[PDB]
């Protein structure tokens, strides 16, 4: 009755949410530095009547759980492309003054010669970009050691450190592969790149998504199948309902 | 339901836009002084319900992002062909009075003896072209030091400077490999060629497109494959839809 | 999946860059006092999960 | 049901990981001093119910297992190229102060006249490189017996020993054909080259990868075929699934 009603309901929304999770987890290929999520089906409190006579409740997905793994990467060969071998996150300023974190390989200049990224999102710490800076020879740990015209020297026009945290599951994607520090994110530490969990700067390259598709295509197929099996359970429930409202 | 609907929609248009981007990025070989674009897939705001129970949205391509790299170049050996070693952009007048910028190696004369390009688009600054000017010995920095008939001297009949900017991503192709100054383009500076980021004049030659094809052919293949995988996701979604409208 | 995608990508661009390097290294005969270049294929960081 | 689901899953990821392993094992030709890896498919615990009524689980790849064999080598004839006949590993300093190990044949000088390699990675022990050192006559066991201008003698400007270990499978490639001592790597011993497993210095030459391709091309073909056969197993499983959700 109401038992099969709510049980079919929670199986329906569990399989629906699983379908939406893997559906959003297949379309996010070529998202830069991306870590993919997945739901975990878990029960609820059971209800024992007598020592063992229980009831049993719950098939619930708890939450979508991230997978912080370095995905595929591409050899792009541009000075405005920097990947990070291993871990360590970037630190860039949002234009409202707040910070941001990412794994990005696409940075630009504004009209006023500052270093920004993603079409005008300034870095942390900020770097002014000249026009006579011919070559851009970036050090592995933030040393923006460019060479200007008439200046035959790798002039360090900027120094950058990498921010590390304690639980990157608490970090949340806040729009176009950006992250900010949350409660469960951990404590920030812009340590020197190459130490304390931070990687180094690979100039010329980008990071991308850790999206394994064919495994999650099998997951799509089996979640569709379990959605249809929940539909079969609803069909049997409503067949009993119509045969008993005939009764 | 609507979740899988919009998710399949944005994966569909992301892969479609990627296919169109690489499709337009393969046909533009032999375009002179050309810098090729590419889209970047990026998420949107996620939606946390509880400290970590999120929702997650976005696979969006942000924009097509240019790659300002010197492509292939050809040895053409004509005085109306001038390439630029390195950087520095040309400055030519549009016939409505406005300026234009390019990396061109094909310039002409009008009926009235002025220096134009691309079939009647005047240079900046303008140069009058005589008829007794036998040889055209162009200096490396705009010195149009031609030698006229009866005048055994490299008569400088024109001086040209090269315009530099601050963010060439803001420059937009405004028709037949032309560019004009935009907001994000940077500040113009027609400095002497050979300094402040400007190159020199290579008389006899042209610049061309930075189009790497086989890498982007692999990109075409994988975007076709991901388009088909999004089609498989739509197929599973609609199979659940038809089996549940059977229910 | 993405693994074979990027692996085929970096093998493709490595062999392409090698082809361009030897291609530019064969046309530069009779260049005066010239010293020729060559690329060196090298790995990246490996990723150990367990000893 | 779930049995065929997880069995198809582990066969799918086993064949996928095998495909990625041989795919990364075919692109690493001309990597210097390289030893190639390979996965090993192995079962899990079986589950006997009665003395023999078992269940049986596992097709798992355990890990990628290196093959420490000397590959192909090339006659390069440069004093900055040194191969090692047989075994024995180099010892070079990483710029953070830590050591490194390799089989390299490409070493350089810095701006400040020290001996480095790979574009500025100093050797262990460090050697200062003069400018009047005309010829570089390297001894077979680290004797950098160069001859300086005005000094008609093989002046030993450096001595080098070779580091040996106990299990080179524990050594891990830490970026651009470098290695460092790990737990399973063994104990280091920079013995004299030519003894205790160490080879000698072949000035003029390099070592390279032990990549046999056509055998591993047959491996690529058969892993593709077994991937398709796992796909056939998934197809039969889902055909039973759809014919039984018809039931």
């Amino acid at each position: 009755m109401i038992s099969s009603l709510w049980i079919a309901k929670t199986g329906l929304d569990a399989q629906q949410t699983n379908m939406d999770v893997i559906a959003n987890n297949l379309a996010n290929v070529s998202t830069n530095g991306f870590k993919r999520q997945r739901a975990v089906f878990e029960d609820l409190l059971y209800q024992t009547i007598r020592q063992v006579l229980q009831i049993g409740t719950g098939v619930r997905p708890v939450a979508t759980e991230r997978l912080h793994s370095q995905g595929n990467l591409s050899q792009t060969n541009n000075s405005k492309d920097v990947a990070i071998k291993g871990q360590g996150f970037f630190q860039v300023m949002l234009p409202d003054g707040t910070s941001a974190y990412t794994r990005d390989g696409s940075f630009q200049v504004d009209q006023n010669g500052q270093l920004v990224t993603a079409g005008g999102f300034q870095v942390q710490p900020a770097i002014t970009i000249p026009a006579n800076a011919l070559s851009i020879t970036i050090g592995r740990d933030g040393v923006v050691s460019v060479t200007q015209q008439g200046q035959a020297a790798p002039v360090q026009v900027g120094q950058l450190n990498l921010t590390t945290f304690m639980n990157d599951t608490g970090l949340e994607s806040i729009g176009e592969n950006l992250y900010i520090e949350t409660q469960s994110s951990g404590a920030p530490n812009e340590s020197t790149p190459g130490l304390n969990g931070a990687g180094l700067l690979y100039q010329g390259y980008v990071e991308t998504s850790n999206v394994n598709v064919a495994e999650e295509l099998v997951n799509m197929i089996q979640v569709q199948r379990a959605y249809e099996i929940n539909s079969k359970a609803v069909s049997t429930t409503d067949q009993m309902l119509q045969k008993l409202t005939q009764l």
